[PDB]
C-alpha cells in the first residue's frame, strides 16, 4: 500500500516485508523456504559478505546494525519477496548497495542467489 510511502517497521511477523530487520533487503526471506531469520534452508550456502543497514527496531526504540547475508548455490525461492531501501546507497558505496549478489565467501562457490537472511550484528 502506497509503495512510495514512509517505511514503518513492524516487529511481529517476520515473513512480511515491514518487519523491522528486513529494512534493506533486496530479494526473499529465508524464513519462507526451510530457513530461518537467521540460519540458511538446508542444502544452500552461506555468504562471507553482506550489505549493511541500520534499521529501527521499534519495539525497543532503538537501531541495530543488519548484515544481509544471502543463502545460495540454488535458484530463487520465489517464495516471500521484498525490496526495502532504507538508506541504500549507489553501487560505488557497495557497502550499502542491494543490487549486488552478496554471495561471495559461500562454500562451494555457490553465487546463485536464494534467499537473503537478516541477523543482528550489533547496535546502532
Amino acid at each position: 500500500v502506497d509503495p512510495r510511502a514512509k517505511w514503518q517497521p513492524q516487529d511481529n511477523d517476520i515473513q512480511a516485508c515491514d518487519y523491522w530487520r528486513h529494512c534493506s533487503i533486496d530479494g526473499n526471506i529465508c524464513d519462507c523456504s526451510g530457513g530461518s531469520l537467521t540460519n540458511c534452508p538446508p542444502g544452500t550456502k552461506l555468504a562471507t559478505a553482506s550489505w549493511v543497514a541500520s534499521c529501527y527496531n521499534p519495539t525497543d526504540g532503538q537501531s541495530y546494525l543488519i548484515a544481509y547475508r544471502d543463502c545460495c548455490g540454488y535458484n530463487v525461492s520465489g517464495r516471500c519477496p521484498c525490496l526495502n531501501t532504507e538508506g541504500e546507497l549507489p553501487v560505488y558505496r557497495p557497502e550499502f548497495a542491494n543490487d549486488i549478489i552478496w554471495c561471495f565467501g559461500a562454500e562451494d562457490d555457490a553465487m546463485t542467489y536464494h534467499c537473503t537472511i537478516s541477523p543482528i550484528v550489533g547496535k546502532a
